[PDB]
């Protein structure tokens, strides 16, 4: 009872089907009829007909993107499917919408397709459909043909998008239940009061990359005909009173019309990035007219050849009572002064600053102290000295990462010109938890006293950088870190690590790509707190005086041992490993053999990853030296035989991945099991298998063992003989 | 009469034998009797003996560096049957000792990075003819080196000891008169006394550096003197070495510079202060008015840590070097460069080179510039401007700071790796008359207008490289009317027709795979276009027949690179739409199957073809049909698996045929049966897998047959089968 192709998966009361990237030819009919949810994505099916999904009656949504990695659908082919409400066909070379689509369909999806014509014969009929996805059909085409009154009949549809289509003006006869319209990138040029007016209970609007500001988009841009910004009517949003995201970012717009946001009480996210609206943001009626708006992005309007000495922020930016965010990136000045963010220190909410890409030679860092709820201020890439399915135009990652933002305030003077840490570099900031000094060149001599203004950090971010901590003095003015980033400072690498050990709260040190090879008087890492230590492209088989040179971190539960160009590990130096470690990566070494006896003194080890290494032994009684190892990685390396009781004795084990190694088989003795194993899951994908009549055994272990999940099993492949060759070796005689 | 395994070869009526980097067991016995020069070095020789040289007794020089590559046996008297052998080079070898019953014919030798602890005079005494004895790299980083009493006194000939990285501590005493060079960099040398350097009067450079060191970056142990100590020289130490030019004095960690040490010192041309902590000497420095004949001053990295000054200190007294050349100010650390900081070097009329280099900079008045009396670099490289080897010096910048291609169009202003995100208006504002220009890695995304450079209109050389600069006006650059190099390389086209004088145009990497309304490329001036890292595979295609003839404008083009553009094929119209004028023609590096060599018949000038790095099966069997001035053909790196028949012949003109790392197992009778004569000087050959079976003997018996038909590294050219012959040249056979 083990399915193929697909991993089929109970989820919520509901077992779905995951088939994809398998190189299907075409839509297997050995998938459990059962299932609700199919997806075969990424796979080389090229037709489908009426008896694709026969005998599948409970579908109710179909994954078929992707296909070919064009693709024929005759007329009907999804109609036998009555439950069917989800259907996606993204990026399959379709000339048409499907003729004959099933009536129950609330969610269809037809993006980046060759579908030049909407017409009434494959939409009108579709009743039920709530979100339309049209989006890249038309795109670089000689403009869409939208049938007149096409989605009048659909009133039903609460999304609908067209973006990137050349649709030139707004499509009439729109369904009053629309709640989203996208419209980006669909050379309309101008909207009209009449465009949007039966559309009361519309949520968002997207008008974006008409009129474009080209600016490094991964579409082609095309600007308007003499500069010409997006032409809006004073009344053309005088219904839509429900919306709270408006984006017209990249629309040329020079002048705002505050005429737009009167009957607009509720916009609480607004983007005019992209856009030359330097003079609005220095004088803007429409700032008087946002009470609600919670999220402002006026990013990269900046005035070409334009680098003012200060900023220009209108007085009524103190009217943007409900502000959370505002992102000021590439605004372009040289000085952030006191005076010139007035406007902003009242509101309650704004906790978001965002100033990235500015080239701000010097800011006046005491004007932070005058905010009332600052959480985040993000100066990343600054001169300060000692997928269709996404958004385009607007950052959706977070500005600093979420494990440094929780600690408290943060600020992230990242890729600025701070080569040397100076004794006013941090005078006048708030209590600041969370620090990023990425990407600086800094090549400070630490001295315990760089930091002292802001002694309360938590989460010291210091990447990328050429820092000297030979003192042991170093970065122990901050008495509460808990989480220290020195990832790529391997300038440096006298050669001291003496300054960890002072930390009382250190909990996760991060020593990455350091290419640390000798350690000068104390050879040895100490730290009473610290739980995670992560050594990896540093150079271990140079110091392998350095025999216990981790025993000293007695708290230590993971350990980071990866990219250290390890041949050979002597005994000793495994055994003064930490034995509280549950967690230990020596992956991506060239480790020719592993001492498995050596884990008797590792109690709580739970996790042993030995990938991307040369291994070729394995131990014969693994129960005897493990009681707790819960997963072992071995992919990528060169294991040939399997051992006789290495699946049964360790009880403990639920994941052993053996996947991209030399296994030819897996013979009666090796899979013996005498007692009982939850073992939940085994990868085997990679692997040379015989399959002749010996892999027989173990094929017959895996119908008597359906606990054991082996995962990918298109990618178990035959290498002998000719006639199984690239068979999976589920399908033998 | 083919030499194996060194490449001998007559230079200047001398015959020298190249026998380097050949995984040689041993000294080979098969060198001509007849060689001066011998070079064996990078090779796996471990025992040298008095029967390794015999026979070659006109041998004046040996060189055995690298032996083994990644310890050398030399047994006593080993190079004493050489009467007129002169230099000796023994570095790298894990000597543990001199060499005894070296030749006294000896004039230099070089024990450079060995095991040498004790200089002792059995083996140094005797060599009375020795003028350049180097022994640097011995005891570095033994507790010091053993340097017997008086084993430098008799050597009465020495002009250059260098005894540089050695455990030194005190100057060793009794040196010869004769001494010109002495250099004792990193020896642990703390003080210098009176008597030290009394009795040299000849010396003409003195290296005292890295003695109290000061540590940056150093590629060697650095490890500073005690309470942060500089070397501490006597008043009068320098007092008799009147004709010294040179003084190295890098990381001494000196705080005060005594000008008593240059008052008998009138012909000083070379200073190095770098690595110091002069900061205090350079603005007020009494040393300044001691050195009327100094040339070269070199004064950087001498930075106070944590100090950013508002501007430069320069002393007064600076004026006072009336023979100064080049000024060296890298590492000082400073905000401005005002007007008035650089007044007292602006009256110096040799003053041609000022260097100001990893300064930090934020904002220099490029007026003060003008008022110099003869600048011709001004190099300002890795600082803050905004818009509107143990043959080596270690501490000094030896390559040129402009490329000499740059530089000798006139005036140079480097300002690359600086914070210039776009060409201000103001930029060149009261700049003199530039004609080389640097702006390199400044991230620069400008959209370039034509009025940019309106203030340095006269710049001959534009190096633009590694920026994100936009193109797309066709008046870009040319308000620059006398441009005749530019170089847009990594800036990842119809601008360049205005261009009167454009010689060579360089747009490697830039990932051009679209242009714009005009397609082609036009020029009447342009002789060399360098289009690699493009995707001219994109561009050439039977869909947008466009770009077929995208190079055809250039009608004065000489040279075409068109490596690393991924082609797996080139349209035939495309290639016959290539200039017609083309002497050098590169495609190497790409996908091409197949290449259509038919097409050379219009282009009647091409000598250089070269086709490396491709996955090429076919050769034509009628090349002279086709090429009649083809002098090179590269074809290394590729699937050729056979030469056909009368292509080795008829093609008089080819010189230099290259047929290396390709699938050759034979050369058959029918292939190299050349009816015609031929002036093919060279054949590369190595890297093919040559079947060494008795078929291989024809091609043996050309090779004996042609000596004018230089093959070269014969040692790598290595016989896949049979298991008795692989591993083993071709040329060593039955
Ligand atoms: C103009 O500005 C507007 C905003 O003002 C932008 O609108 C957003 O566009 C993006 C991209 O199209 C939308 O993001 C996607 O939303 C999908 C639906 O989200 C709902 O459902 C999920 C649960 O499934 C909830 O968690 C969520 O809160 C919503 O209720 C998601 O399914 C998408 O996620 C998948 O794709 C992304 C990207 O590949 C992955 O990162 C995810 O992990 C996941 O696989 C995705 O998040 C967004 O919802 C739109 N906003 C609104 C309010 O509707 C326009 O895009 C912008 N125009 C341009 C051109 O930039
Ligand atoms: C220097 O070294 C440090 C320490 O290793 C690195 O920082 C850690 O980076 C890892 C990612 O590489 C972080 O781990 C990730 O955390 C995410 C957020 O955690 C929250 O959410 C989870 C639930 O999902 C909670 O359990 C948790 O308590 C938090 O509330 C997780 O979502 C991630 O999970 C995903 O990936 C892992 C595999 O990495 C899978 O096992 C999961 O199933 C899931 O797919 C992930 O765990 C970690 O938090 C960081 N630690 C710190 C202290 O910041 C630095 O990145 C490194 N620096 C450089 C430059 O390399
Ligand atoms: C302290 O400061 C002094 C200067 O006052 C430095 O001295 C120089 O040191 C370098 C390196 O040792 C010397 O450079 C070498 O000179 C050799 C001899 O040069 C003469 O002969 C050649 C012809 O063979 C003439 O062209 C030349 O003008 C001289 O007449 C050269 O043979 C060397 O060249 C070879 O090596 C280099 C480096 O690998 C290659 O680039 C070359 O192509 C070639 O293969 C080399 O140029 C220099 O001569 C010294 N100056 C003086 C005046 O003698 C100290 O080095 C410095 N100390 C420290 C520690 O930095
Ligand atoms: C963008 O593209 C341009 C054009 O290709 C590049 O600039 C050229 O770079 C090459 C090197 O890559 C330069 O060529 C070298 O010039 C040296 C100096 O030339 C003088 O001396 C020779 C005699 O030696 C005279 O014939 C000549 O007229 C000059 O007076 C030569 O010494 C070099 O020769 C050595 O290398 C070549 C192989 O490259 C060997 O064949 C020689 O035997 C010898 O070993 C060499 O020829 C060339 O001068 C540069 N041209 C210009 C206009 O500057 C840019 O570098 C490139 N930009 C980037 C970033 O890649
Ligand atoms: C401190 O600031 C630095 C610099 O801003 C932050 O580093 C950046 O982190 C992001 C997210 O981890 C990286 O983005 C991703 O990079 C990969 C690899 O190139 C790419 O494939 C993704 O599409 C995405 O761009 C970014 O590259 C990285 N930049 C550098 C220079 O390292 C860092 O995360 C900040 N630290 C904290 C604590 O917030
Ligand atoms: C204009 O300024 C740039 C930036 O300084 C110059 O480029 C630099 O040129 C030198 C010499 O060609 C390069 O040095 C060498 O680079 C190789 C490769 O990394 C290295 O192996 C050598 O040891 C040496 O460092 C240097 O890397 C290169 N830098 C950059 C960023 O390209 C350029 O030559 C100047 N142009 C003119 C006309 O002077
Ligand atoms: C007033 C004005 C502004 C201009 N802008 C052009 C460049 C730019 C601007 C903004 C905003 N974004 N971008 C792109 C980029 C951001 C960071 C960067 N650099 C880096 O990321 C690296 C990181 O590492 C240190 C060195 N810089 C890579 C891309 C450098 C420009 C402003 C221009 C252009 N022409 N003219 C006349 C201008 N006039
Ligand atoms: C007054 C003062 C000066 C200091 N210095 C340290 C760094 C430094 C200085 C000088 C001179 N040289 N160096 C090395 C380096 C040059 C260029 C660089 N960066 C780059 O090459 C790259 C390339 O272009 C893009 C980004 N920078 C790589 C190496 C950035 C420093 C001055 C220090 C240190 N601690 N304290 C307290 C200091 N106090
Ligand atoms: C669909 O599911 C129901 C239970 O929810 C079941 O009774 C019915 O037989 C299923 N139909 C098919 C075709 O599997
Ligand atoms: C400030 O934020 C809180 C939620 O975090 C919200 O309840 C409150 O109304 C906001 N203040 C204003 C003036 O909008
Ligand atoms: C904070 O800002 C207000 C104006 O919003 C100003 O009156 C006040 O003086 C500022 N406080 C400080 C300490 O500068
Ligand atoms: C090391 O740090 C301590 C504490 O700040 C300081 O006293 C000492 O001078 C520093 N060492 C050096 C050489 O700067
Ligand atoms: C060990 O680590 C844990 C988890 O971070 C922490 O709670 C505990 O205090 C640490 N132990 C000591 C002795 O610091
Ligand atoms: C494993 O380590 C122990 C202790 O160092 C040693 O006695 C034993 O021989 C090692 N076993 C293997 C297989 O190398
Ligand atoms: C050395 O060269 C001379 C000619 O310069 C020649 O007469 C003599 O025979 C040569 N000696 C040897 C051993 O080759
Ligand atoms: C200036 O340089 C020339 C050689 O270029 C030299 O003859 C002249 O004496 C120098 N001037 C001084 C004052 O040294
Ligand atoms: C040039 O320098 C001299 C001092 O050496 C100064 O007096 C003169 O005014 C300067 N010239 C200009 C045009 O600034
Ligand atoms: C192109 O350059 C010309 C000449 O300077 C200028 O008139 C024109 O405005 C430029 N084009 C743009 C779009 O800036
Ligand atoms: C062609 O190039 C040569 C060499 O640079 C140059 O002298 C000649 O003037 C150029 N021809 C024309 C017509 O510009
Ligand atoms: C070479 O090019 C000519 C002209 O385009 C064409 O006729 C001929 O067939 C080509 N030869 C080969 C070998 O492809």
């Amino acid at each position: 009872s083990r399915s193929y192709p697909c991993d089929e998966k109970k989820q919520n009361d509901s077992v779905i089907a995951e088939c994809s990237n398998r190189r299907l030819q075409e839509v297997p009919q050995t998938v459990g009829k059962y299932v609700t949810e199919l997806d075969l994505s990424d796979n080389f099916i090229t037709h489908i007909t009426n008896e694709s999904f026969q005998g599948l009656q409970n579908l109710t949504k179909i994954n078929l993107n992707h296909n070919p990695n064009g693709l024929n659908i005759t007329d009907g082919a999804f109609l036998n499917l009555k439950n069917l409400r989800e259907l996606l066909l993204e990026d399959n070379q379709l000339p048409q919408i499907p003729s004959g689509l099933p009536e129950s369909l609330t969610e269809l999806s037809l993006i980046q397709n060759n579908i030049y014509n909407i017409t009434k014969e494959g939409i009108s009929r579709l009743i039920n459909l709530k979100n339309l996805y049209l989006a890249w059909n038309c795109y670089f085409c000689e403009k869409t043909n939208i049938e007149d009154g096409v989605f009048e009949t659909l009133t039903n549809l609460e999304l609908l998008s067209l973006s990137f289509n050349s649709l030139s003006h707004v499509p009439p006869k729109l369904p009053s239940s629309l709640r989203k319209l996208f419209l980006s990138n669909t050379q309309i040029k101008y909207i009209s009061e009449e465009d949007f007016k039966g559309l009361i209970n519309l949520t968002l609007l997207d008008l974006s990359g008409n009129c474009p500001r080209c600016f490094n988009a991964p579409f082609p841009c095309v600007p308007c005909d003499g500069g010409a910004s997006i032409n809006i009517d004073r009344f053309a949003f005088q219904n839509l009173t429900q919306l709270r995201y408006l984006n017209l970012s990249s629309t040329s717009l020079r002048k705002i019309n505050a005429a737009w946001f009167k009957n607009m009480p509720h916009l609480k996210v607004l983007d005019l990035e992209f856009n030359y609206l330097v003079g609005e943001i220095a004088s803007g009626a429409f700032l008087t007219m946002l009470p609600r708006l919670e999220i402002l992005d006026l990013s990269f309007n900046y005035i070409k050849g334009s680098y003012p000495q200060h900023i220009n922020i209108s007085r009524n930016f103190s009217k943007l009572l409900s502000l959370r965010a505002l992102h000021l990136r590439g605004y372009v000045f040289q000085e952030l002064r006191e005076d010139d963010f007035q406007p902003l220190m009242q509101l309650p909410n704004l906790s978001t600053i965002n100033l990235g890409i500015n080239f701000i030679k010097q800011i006046d860092f005491k004007l932070f102290q005058n905010f009332s709820n600052l959480e985040i201020i993000y100066l990343s890439e600054n001169r300060i000295s000692p997928d269709p399915h996404s958004n385009f135009y607007h950052f959706t990652r977070p500005l600093i990462k979420p494990q440094c933002a929780a600690y408290g305030k943060a600020l992230d003077l990242s890729l600025n010109s701070i080569f040397f840490i100076g004794p006013n570099q941090f005078e006048n900031l708030p209590d600041i938890a969370c620090l990023n000094l990425s990407a600086n060149s800094n090549a400070q001599v630490l001295s315990g006293t760089e930091f002292s203004a802001i002694p309360h950090v938590k989460y010291l971010d210091l990447t990328n950088n050429r820092l000297d901590f030979d003192n042991a003095s170093a970065l122990t003015e901050l008495s509460d870190l808990e989480v220290l980033d020195l990832s790529y400072n391997s300038h440096y690498f006298t050669h001291h690590l003496e300054f960890i050990q002072n930390f009382t709260n250190l909990k996760v040190l991060n020593l990455s790509h350091n290419n640390i090879y000798t350690l000068t008087d104390k050879y040895n890492l100490e730290s009473k707190s610290l739980v995670e230590l992560v050594f990896s492209g540093n150079r271990l088989d140079i110091l392998w005086r350095y025999i216990s040179i981790f025993k000293g971190l007695k708290n230590l539960t993971r350990l980071d041992l990866s990219l250290n160009r390890l041949k050979h590990i002597p005994n000793e130096a495994f055994l003064n490993l930490p034995a509280s470690l549950t967690e230990l990566h020596i992956n991506d070494n060239m480790l020719k053999f592993f001492n498995w006896t050596l884990l008797q003194q590792f109690p709580r080890l739970e996790l042993l990853d030995l990938r991307g290494n040369k291994l070729l032994f394995l131990t014969d009684s693994l129960s005897d030296f493990t009681s707790s190892l819960r997963t072992l990685l071995l992919s990528h390396n060169r294991i040939s035989h399997l051992p006789s009781g290495f699946l049964s004795e360790v009880s403990s084990l639920k994941h052993l991945d053996l996947s991209s190694n030399l296994l030819k088989t897996i013979n009666k003795s090796a899979l013996e099991t005498k007692t009982t194993t939850k073992l939940s899951m085994l990868e085997l994908h990679g692997n040379p298998f015989e399959c002749t009549c010996d892999i027989g055994d173990f094929r017959r272990w895996m119908d008597e063992h359906l606990n054991v999940k082996i995962p990918r099993l298109v990618d178990v492949i035959c290498a002998s003989p000719g006639d199984q060759r690239g068979k999976s070796i589920v399908s033998l005689e």
